[PDB]
Formats: structure tokens, C-alpha cells, sequence
């Protein structure tokens, strides 16, 4: 079966457009070194080694205990939030993917982990956050990417994900067997990055050894898609730390989805978000050197 | 020609959401009553006395100079936040209207000021600010509805708005002619319901002298479509003052988009929005 292609980070950009189109996935080569992924999975642990809360949790309250998540994790991982989240070879991408529909931010990023023992998830689509996705055409201008960081190795045995390369031209999911997908297996700072609609299935974890498989999703929506995390509550100190792509990503500038709206989206008082907040972003000097860069 | 249905403030719902599917338009006579209008009216004056701005206007910068525009009117005018953003008719038609997407929330509500001698817009559809929806199907669940309200009195004179009646149900907008629209000819304290891919246009201002038609205009969405306005600048003291229809309206707690979401939208930490952040509510203890 033809395979999914790994990009080096250096790889041509058209390039990685165009697989999007023709296969609906690829993977990025060791686009993370391994002390950054290192530094994430020792941030992800902090998260998850903390107590259970005696609150609602919204998700997690609908699982068993044993159940592994770790929410928004851009508020709570600084790795992923200065390095991982603002890497240029995965906006690159973005921008090519969404360039019929204009900004695209960050809808979502968080932390699952599939022990062993666990079975294959059923093959889907990601059109469920947003259901008015289900109802898009495939010729409309997509309005999300999945993009996955495997954080352990993803291999045949632990459950690398099963991509139905080309699926995003069928009609229907339907019932596919196995056998029709590839698998995704990857190192830890590799990225694999997954076309709106492309049919695919978590591979659950067949290891007896106990060695669970961690993984990232983001998911970089549209900017017309209202974002599933919601990242206002950052405290300005920790978002002025931040790039200005950074404070992009997390909803907290006015945005701009594709003419026909030549105004933009996320403003206040007719005036961009981060001018009525005056935010200050961690280039803001870079971005602007002789102060005549509109 | 069938003209645009008025209905009293008090009519069946399932009458007004069968004119959605039908017509794509109708009219409440006096949802509003003279004191809410009137206050609505004079907070407005407030923020037309505002001087032109120093900077950047997003909007307005796009336009001609004779644009009358107040922006987010729900941040300046209390009435508009604590009493019309709330009224329960427009919820109950919103409810049923967006019974198959889920929850709903404001985009944008504006007020346009149309002076006398200005032309009429072209007939279009209202799917520019989210362009996605361009390209949804006909029978896809709404994700947007049109609320207008008239804050002068709407004539034939003075450009009360051409809806094209079932023109939902066209594939295109195409070439339409002027009489094919019917006129939302309205008195102060009605309100025009118009659902997506209805066919019209503003009816600018042929008057030749006179005051400006005034309108306010309310986008409802789906919660699954950003916020044109966002209002997650207001005061704490100020959303807290807000019924929870209020918050939940301009973008402060968790909502919930039709199944298959099964979990919501517009959360944090795993929690509620309003949890996190502790909100109190004018009716919620
Ligand atoms: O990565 C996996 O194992 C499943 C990923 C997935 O289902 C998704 O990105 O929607
Ligand atoms: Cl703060
Ligand atoms: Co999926
Ligand atoms: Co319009
Ligand atoms: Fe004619």
C-alpha cells in the first residue's frame, strides 16, 4: 500500500499542500528535538500527577478513573506554549491549508494517553466539536487541521493511528476494514498532520508490558469556528509573554477570515482586541524596528 | 404579491417558525414597548455625540464618511443588554429555530444610521462575516438569524428593508428585480425576524430631507461561529449584573452545540467558563 510520506522540516511547503489534497496526511520528521518533547512530557506529568478535584469536570466526569486527559494544556505546559505551539514549519502549513479561508487559531490542544490493553477506536471523522462541519462540501474551503504530536513512540503494537489516505473524497465513512489504512508510526517529535475529513481511527494499545501511548492533539480551526478551549482567562502577564502568532493562536487578537468579510472577527469598540487590552507581545520590537511598519 | 406577516408580540411560536421555513421573513408589531425604544434611543444618542476617533476604525475606515455606526451597542446601552438582548419572544423563535444546531449566541448588535439621498444596497445574502456558510446546504441546520430592529419608523420613503419572501430557497441570488422584495415597513418597537439565505437589502434613503432612519441590527449564531463583537472586555461588575440569558448571550459562559458535541463549547480546565471564573448572575444565586 502507498504509505504516508515524512517531510523533513525543510521540506517544500507546496509540497505538503498538496499531499493535504492528494493523500489527506503526512508526517513531519523529527520536526521536535528530543529535550523539547522531553520537557513537554515532564510539564504533561505535573498535570496529570495532580489530585482528583471535587468539582465538576466536564469531560472527565463522563469517563472512568482511570482515564487520562489533560485539558488546554497551552496554559498549563510553557514547552508547549513558546516552542511547540509557535513552530514555523507547522504555521507554514497552516497557511498554505487555509489559504481560501484566511486566519485559522488554536480550537484546541490536549493531552490523551492510551494504556495497554486498550482496543482500536472506530474509524470517523473529526466533524463532531463543530457538527456544522458535517454538513460542509468537500470543494469548501476547509475550515480545520488535526495536527498530533506523539509523545511516546507510536508503533504497529501500541496503536500508531490508522489513516484511510485519499478518504476525505468519500461520501460517507461507512464501515472500512482495517486493512484499508496505513499506519502513522513515528519517534516522539515527529508531527503527523491530518486534512478536515480524512478518515481515521486511534489504534488503541495491544502492548502487555504496560507502556502507555501519549500523544497531543491540536486542532487548528478556522477563525470563523468558535475555539472549543477558551484561553481569555491567561493572565496577562503569562499571554504578554508570549509571540504575537502566540496571543494569535489563543483568541486573544482581532482576527480575519477571508474576503467576503474585509473587517476581520474577535474585535471590540470597532477596534482590534489587542489595542482596547494595549497587550504587549514578547517581538513586538522585533516586529517592529523604524517604526513605520504599519 | 404576498406582503411580509405582522403578528402580535404574543403569537404562537410554531406559527412564527412555520413563516421562517416558508416565507424566511416576518415582522412583530410592538414587541418593544414607547419606554424601552425611547431609553434604548437616548443611550444611543450618547454614543452618537461621541467625537470621530483618533485611530483606527475597523469597520467604518471601509465605508463613506456619511456612515452612522455605533459598534457593540450592548457594552453602552444598558437597555439593549438587560432588557432587549433578553426579551423572551426572540428566545423562544431563536430556541425553535436552532433546535437542530444547538445553542446560540450574539454575534453582533449594531446600530446604522441612514442619512437622506443614500442609495439602496444590492440584494445579497447575510453570509459574508462567517464566509463558511456560503457553502452549507439548504437543509443543514441554521446557524444564523437576523433580528432588526427599527428605531425609527420604516417607510417607503426612507428605505424600510426589500426581503425577497422564500428566496432562501434559491440555489443563487442571481439578478433580482426590486418588485420581487416586499417592504419592512415598520413602526418603532417592531421587530423584523429574517432568516439565513433570505434574499435582501437595505433600503438606504430616498427621503430628501429629514431625520436618519436609525436600526438596530442583531446577529444570533450558532455558538459553533466566533463572535464578530467580542465582549470579554466588559467589567466584571457589569456582566455580573446581567441575567444568565444575558451572559450566556455575549460569550461568558460554556454553551453547547447540538449532538455530537457531547461535551460543550467555550470551556477551560476541563470546567464551565462562568465556574472558573466564579461569575455571579442577576438571577443566579
Ligand atoms: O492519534 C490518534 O490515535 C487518534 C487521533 C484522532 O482521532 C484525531 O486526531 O482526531
Ligand atoms: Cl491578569
Ligand atoms: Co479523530
Ligand atoms: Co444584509
Ligand atoms: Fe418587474
Amino acid at each position: 500500500k502507498p504509505q504516508l510520506q515524512r517531510l523533513a522540516a525543510d521540506a517544500d511547503v507546496d509540497r505538503m499542500c498538496r499531499l493535504l489534497e492528494e493523500d489527506g496526511a503526512f508526517i513531519l520528521k523529527g520536526l521536535l528535538p528530543f529535550d523539547v518533547v522531553e520537557s513537554f512530557n515532564r510539564e504533561l506529568d505535573v498535570q496529570m500527577a495532580i489530585p482528583p478535584p471535587k468539582g465538576e469536570r466536564l469531560l472527565a466526569d463522563k469517563f472512568p478513573p482511570h482515564f487520562k486527559y489533560v485539558p488546554n494544556v497551552a496554559t498549563t505546559c510553557p514547552t508547549f506554549r513558546n516552542t511547540v505551539l509557535i513552530n514555523p514549519v507547522i504555521h507554514a502549513i497552516c497557511e498554505a491549508y487555509f489559504q481560501r479561508t484566511g486566519d485559522y487559531w488554536l480550537s484546541a490542544a490536549f493531552l490523551r494517553e492510551i494504556e495497554s490493553g486498550m482496543p482500536a477506536q472506530p474509524f470517523h471523522r473529526d466533524d463532531a466539536t463543530h457538527p456544522l462541519m458535517h454538513y460542509q462540501p468537500l470543494e469548501a474551503p476547509p475550515v480545520s487541521l488535526s495536527v498530533i504530536f506523539p509523545l511516546t513512540e507510536f508503533t504497529e503494537e501500541n496503536g500508531a493511528t490508522e489513516v484511510i489516505l485519499g478518504s476525505h473524497r468519500w461520501t460517507e465513512v461507512g464501515t472500512p476494514e482495517r486493512d484499508q489504512a496505513v499506519l502513522a508510526t513515528m519517534d516522539p517529535g515527529d508531527v503527523l498532520i491530518v486534512r478536515q475529513r480524512v478518515v481515521h481511527a486511534g489504534g488503541g494499545n495491544r502492548t502487555t508490558a504496560g507502556k502507555p501511548r501519549r500523544v497531543v492533539l491540536a486542532y487548528f480551526n478556522s477563525v470563523q469556528l468558535t475555539p472549543f478551549e477558551t484561553y481569555r482567562t491567561m493572565p496577562r502577564e503569562m499571554v504578554e509573554s508570549m509571540t504575537v502568532l502566540g496571543q494569535r493562536m489563543l483568541g486573544w487578537r482581532t482576527m480575519k477570515p477571508s474576503d467576503p468579510n474585509i473587517v476581520g472577527i474577535n474585535l471590540i469598540d470597532d477596534k482590534r482586541l489587542e489595542n482596547v487590552l494595549q497587550l504587549k507581545a514578547a517581538d513586538s520590537p522585533a516586529l517592529e524596528v523604524d517604526l513605520q511598519g504599519d
